[PDB]
Formats: structure tokens, C-alpha cells, sequence
């Protein structure tokens, strides 16, 4: 089955938080914490019969690209996922060439380290390979729109049976770690996916998610 509730945008989201620790799963919200007038991210009806409700992510008003944990289209599961791999796919629209679409999936509710910081828990994407893709994340997987004004789909594997403890580069990060996943992992059982798009003056719309076990 799709883990994704309200997969077609058919109901409208207005539902904003400031942390994903506040969001009813099963239900979208938007965050958007970045500064006001940076970036909209708001429900729409498109006007296409293939794809009549999405998201629109809107960075028309940023000066900068947005940041990974400030804005972003996310959706809590708290059903109790397994250790396996899943597909997330969607379909998603740029105004321009060339734009970005990202992905990550994260734990909601982290612990702090020994040092104080709040750990960052990702499921690996699939196809990661910290020797290969010394400087790619782990966590978060991006795709290139190749053409404006066209629904383009958008597809990628998670490993839930592994993790990684940040979204940074291996190159840049030499605490970086990936590790199987606990069968017990808080991970598994309260996490959100987060849809993104933070190319600074890039328009995306998403439409028609689906989050399946594989
Ligand atoms: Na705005």
C-alpha cells in the first residue's frame, strides 16, 4: 500500500508548524521557517486534468537558497515502518529548466549527542556510496527538471535497514556515519518525508506521492 495519505493533494493543506515534533501524521504540513518573504509553499489547483491539485513551492521572493531543515512540504508516518526498502515517487513541475527537486526522510524526534547537539537521523538513500560519491549526501537525493512547464516523475529508493547521521558530505564531514538500522530504531516507527526544492528563484510544484514498501 501507498504510506502516504492525501497522495493527490485532493483535500487542501494550510496546515503549518514550526518543527515536524508538532505534526499530526497522516496529514501534510508546510514549514516555513525560513525569514518572511523568503519562500511560499501553498496548496493550488493546477488546472491540469492529470494532475489537478499539487503544492507549489515558490522561492520567487529568496535571496539565497533555502535551507534543508527550514522549508520544505513534509508528511509524518508513524505506522511502524520495516527494515526493507521502499520507493518514493512523485511528479513534479518547474518554471525554469534545470530545477531541483530533493528528498530526504528523517526522524522526528532525535536525541542529543554526548556533546549537546540534536542528533540527525536519515534513512540512506540507496544508491549511496560514501567512496564513490565523496561529495554527495547520504540522506538527501536531489533530481534535475529537465524541462520547464512539464510534470516530470520523480523517483528514489530508501534503505530503511540503514542510516546515516547526517546530511553532509562524506568529504566534508569525518564524523559521518552509516549504520544498520536498529530493529528497534525510533526511526522506524516516527519519521516524516520532506519534499524540497531550495534553488533560490525556482518554482516547483509536487504533485500525486506515493511512499511504497519494495
Ligand atoms: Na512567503
Amino acid at each position: 500500500q501507498n504510506l502516504i495519505k492525501n497522495e493527490k493533494f485532493a483535500t487542501e493543506v494550510t496546515n503549518k508548524v514550526t518543527n515536524p515534533s508538532k505534526a499530526t501524521a497522516g496529514e501534510w504540513f508546510i514549514m516555513n521557517n525560513e525569514a518572511d518573504g523568503v519562500t511560499t509553499i501553498a496548496w493550488e489547483q493546477t488546472g491540469d486534468a492529470k494532475y489537478p491539485n499539487a503544492m507549489k513551492i515558490d522561492n520567487s521572493g529568496a535571496e539565497k537558497n533555502t535551507s534543508w531543515y527550514k522549508a520544505f512540504l513534509g508528511q509524518r508516518i508513524t505506522d511502524g515502518l520495516e527494515k526493507g526498502i521502499y520507493v518514493l515517487t512523485f511528479y513534479a513541475k518547474a518554471k525554469e529548466a534545470g530545477t531541483p527537486v530533493s528528498v530526504y526522510i528523517k526522524q522526528t524526534n532525535e536525541e542529543k549527542n554526548d556533546n549537546g547537539k540534536l542528533n540527525t537521523t536519515f534513512f540512506m538513500r540507496r544508491d549511496y556510496d560514501a567512496d564513490a560519491q565523496p561529495n554527495a549526501s547520504g540522506a538527501q537525493y536531489n533530481f534535475k527538471i529537465k524541462d520547464a512547464d512539464k510534470w516530470t516523475k520523480v523517483v528514489v529508493y530508501y534503505d530503511m535497514g540503514q542510516v546515516v547521521n547526517a546530511i553532509s558530505s562524506k568529504k566534508s564531514n569525518p564524523a559521518l556515519e552509516v549504520s544498520d538500522t536498529d530493529d528497534d530504531a525510533a526511526i522506524l516507527k516516527d519519521c516524516y518525508v520532506a519534499i524540497l526544492g531550495q534553488n533560490k528563484g525556482g518554482v516547483v510544484e509536487i504533485s500525486d506521492v506515493t511512499l511504497k514498501k519494495k
